[PDB]
C-alpha cells in the first residue's frame, strides 16, 4: 500500500505523575493565586501550578481583527512524566502574589508557570490574519495520575501568645468580557497534567 | 471494502476514579466555591474542583453575532484515569474565594480548574461567524467512579475557649440572563470525571 | 529505498532531572520573581529557575509588521540532562529583584535566566518580514523529572528579640496587551526542563 | 557511495559540570548582577556567571537595516568540560556592579562574562546586509550538569555591635524595546553550560 | 586516493587547566576591572583575565564601509597548557583601574589581556573593504578546565582601630551603540580558556 503514514499529524500529550502536599505555616499572609483573562481577544491557555511534579502540553491557533487575510495550517506532540513530595512555607511573612493571568491579551497565550519542583512543559502558539476554512483538528490526548491533598498545617508550644498565624487568599476568578477561547485550567497541589487546543475567528468593520 | 474508517470522527471521553474527603479544620473562613455565568453570549463549560483525584473533556463550538458569515467543522478525543485520598485546612484563617466563573463572557469558555492533587484534563474550543448548517454531533461519550464524602471535621482539648469556628459558604449559583448553551457542572470532594459539548448560532439586527 | 531521511528536521528536546528546595532565613528582603511581557508585538519565551539542576529548549520564528515580505524556514533540536540539591539565604538583607521580563518587546525573546546551579540550556530564534504560508510544524517533544519542594525555613535561641524576619514576593503576571505568542513559563525551586515553539504574523495599514 | 560526508555541517555544543557555592560575608554591598538588552535593534546572546565551572557556546547571524542586499552562509562547533568548587567574599565593603550588558547595541552581541574560575567558551558571530533566503538551520545541540546552591552566608562572635551586614541586589532584567532575536540567559552560582542560535532580517524606509 | 588533505584548514584551539584564587586584603581601593566595546563599529573579542594559569585563541575578520571591494580568505590554529595558584593584594591603597577596552573602536581588536601569571595566548585579526561572499567558516574548537574561587579575604589583631578597608568595584559593562560582532568574554580568578571568531560587513551612502 501507498506510504499514507504522513498523515499522522495529531496526538496532544500522555502522561503519569504521584505525590503529596501544597502547604503553609506562621504569621503573615498577604497571598493568593493568580486569577485569569479578563477583556482579552483571542486564545488563551492558563495554567499554573503550586506544587510540584508538573507536566502540560498547549496548542492554540488565532484569526485576530478582520481585513485582507491567509492560510493557517498547525500541528503539536509530546509525552513526559514526574513523581514527587511537597510545596511548604514555615514563617516568612508574605506579600505573595502567585501570578495573575493575561487580562487586555490578543492573539495566543500560554501563561503556564509554577512555584514547586520536577518541572516538564511544551508549549505551541500560532496567529494569522485569516478567513475561510476555519475549525479542523484531529485525535488529541491520553492521560494518567495518583496522589493526596492540598492543605494548611500549625502546630507550637504553650508561649503567652501562640498559634499566631494571619492570611489572605484569592483563588482562580475566570474569563470577564473575554471574546474567543478561553481555557483556564489551574491547580494548587502536586501532580499535574494538562491538556488544550483552541481555533478562531473574529472582527468588526 | 472501502477505506471509509477515516469516517470515525468523534468519541468525547472515557475514565476511572476512586477515593475519600474534602474538610476544613479551625477559626476564620470567609470562604465559598465557584458561582457562574450571568449575562455570558455563548458556550461556557465550568467544570471545578476542590478536592483531588481529578480528570475531565470539555468541547464547544459557536456562532456569534450577525452579519456575513463563514464555514465551521470542529472534532475531540480523550481518554483519562486517576486515584486519591483527600483536601484538608488546619487553623489558617481564610479570606479564602475559591474561583467565581466566566460572567459577561462571549464566545468558548472551559473554566476548567481545581484546588487539589492527580489532575488531568483536556479542554477543546472554536468560534466562528459563521450561518446556514449549525448543530451537527455524533457518538459521544463513556465513563466510571467509586468514592466518599464531602465534610467538614472539628475537635480540640477542654480549654478556657474550645472548639473556636467560624465560617461562611458559597457553593454554585448558575446562568442569570445568560444566552448561547451554559453547562454548569462543579464539584467539592474527590473523583471527578466531566464531559461536554456546546453548538450555537444568535444575534441582533 | 530512496534516500528521505533528510525529511527527518524536528524535534524539540528530551530530559531527565532529580533534587530538592529553594530557601531563605533572616531580616530583610524587598524581594520576588519575575513577571511577563506587557504590551509586547511578537513571540515570547520566558524562562526562568531560581533554584538548580537547570535544562531548556526554545524556538521561535516572526513575522513583524505589514508590507513587502519574503520566505521562511526554522529548524531546531537537543537532548541534556541535570541532578542538585538546594537555592538558599542566609542573612542578607535584601533588595533582591529577580529578574522582570521583556515587556514592549518586538520580534523574538527567548528570556531564559536563572539563580542557581548545574545549568544547560538551548536558545533558538528568527524574525522575517514574510506573508503567504504562515504556521507549519512537526513532530516536537519528549521528556521526564522527579523531585522535593519550594520552601521558607527558620530557627533561633531565645534572645531578646527573636525570629527577627522581614518579607516581600511577587511571583509572575503576565500577557497584559500583549499581541502574538505568549509562552510564560517559569520555576521556583529545582528540577526544571521546559520546551516551546511560536509562529505567526500581525501588522496595521 | 559518494562522498557526501562535508554535508555534516552543524552541531553546537556538548559539556559536563559538577559543583557547589556562590557566596557573600560582611558589611556593604551596593552590589547586583547583569540586566539586559534595552532599545536594541539584532541578535544577542547574553550569556554571565559568578560562579565557577563555566563553558558555553554561541551563534549568531544577522541582516541589518533596508537597502541592497547580499548572500548568507554561517556554521559553528564545539565539545568543552569543567569540575569546581565556590565563589565568595569576606568582608570587602561593595561598590560592585557586575557587568550590565549590550542597550541599544545593532547587529550581533555575544556578551559571555564571568566572575569565577575554570573558565572556557566558543563564540561565533555574523552580520550582513541580505534579503531573500533568511532563515534555514540543522541538527544542533547536546548536554549534561550536576550540582548544589546559590548562597548567602554570615556568622560571628557576641561583640557589642555583631553580625554587622548591608547590602542591595538587582538580577537580570530583559529585552525593553528589543528588536530582533533575544536570548538572555545568566546564572549565578557554578556549573554552567550554555548553547544558542540567532538569525533575523529588519529595517524601514 | 587524491592528496585531498590541504582541505583540512580550521580547528581553534584546545587546552586544559587548574587553579585556586584571586583577592584582596587592606584600606584603600578606587579598583574595577574592564567595560567593553561602546560605539564601535568591527568586530571585537574583548578577553582579560586578573588571576593566573591563562591561555586564548581569538580570530577575526571584516568589511569596514561601503565603496569598491575585494577578496577575503582567512585561516587560525593552536593548543595549548597551564596551572597555577593565586593573585593577591596586601595593603597597598590601590587607584588601580584594571584596563577598560575598545571604545570607538573600528575593525578588528583582540584585547587580550592580564594581571597574573603562567600566561600563554594566540591573537589573530583581519580588515578588508570586501563585498559578495561574506561570512563562511568551518569545524572551530574543543576545551577542558578545573578550579575553586574568586575572593576577598581580611583578618587582624583587635586594635584601637581594626580591620580597615575602604573598596569600590566594576566589573564588565557590554556593547552600547556597538555595530558589528562583539565577543566580550572576560574573567576574574585563575584557570582562564577563551575561544573566538567574528565576519562581518557594514556602510552606508
Amino acid at each position: 500500500p501507498a506510504p499514507t503514514g504522513t498523515v499522522a499529524a495529531a496526538v496532544t500529550d500522555t502522561q503519569v505523575s504521584k505525590d503529596n502536599k501544597f502547604d503553609d505555616t506562621k504569621t503573615l499572609n498577604n497571598a493568593g493565586a493568580n486569577g485569569s483573562l479578563s477583556n482579552s481577544k483571542g486564545n488563551l491557555g492558563a495554567n499554573i501550578a503550586a506544587g510540584s511534579g508538573n507536566q502540560q502540553d498547549n496548542a492554540a491557533a488565532i484569526t485576530s481583527s478582520a481585513g485582507d487575510a491567509a492560510t493557517v495550517f498547525a500541528v503539536a506532540d509530546i509525552y513526559q512524566e514526574s513523581k514527587d513530595n511537597k510545596f511548604t512555607n514555615k514563617g516568612t511573612q508574605n506579600n505573595a502574589l502567585l501570578n495573575n493571568s493575561a487580562n487586555n491579551s490578543s492573539g495566543n497565550v500560554g501563561v503556564n508557570v509554577a512555584a514547586g519542583q520536577g518541572n516538564q512543559q511544551k508549549n505551541n502558539l500560532a496567529i494569522v490574519t485569516a478567513d475561510g476554512k476555519n475549525v479542523a483538528a484531529a485525535s488529541n490526548t491520553e492521560q494518567v495520575s495518583l496522589d493526596n491533598h492540598f492543605l494548611n498545617e500549625a502546630s507550637s508550644k504553650h508561649s503567652y501568645k501562640p498559634q499566631y498565624v494571619v492570611n489572605n487568599a484569592g483563588l482562580l476568578n475566570s474569563a470577564n468580557n473575554a471574546s474567543g477561547n478561553i481555557g483556564v485550567n489551574v491547580a494548587a497541589g502536586a501532580g499535574n497534567q494538562q491538556s488544550n487546543t483552541l481555533t478562531l475567528g473574529s472582527g468588526c468593520t
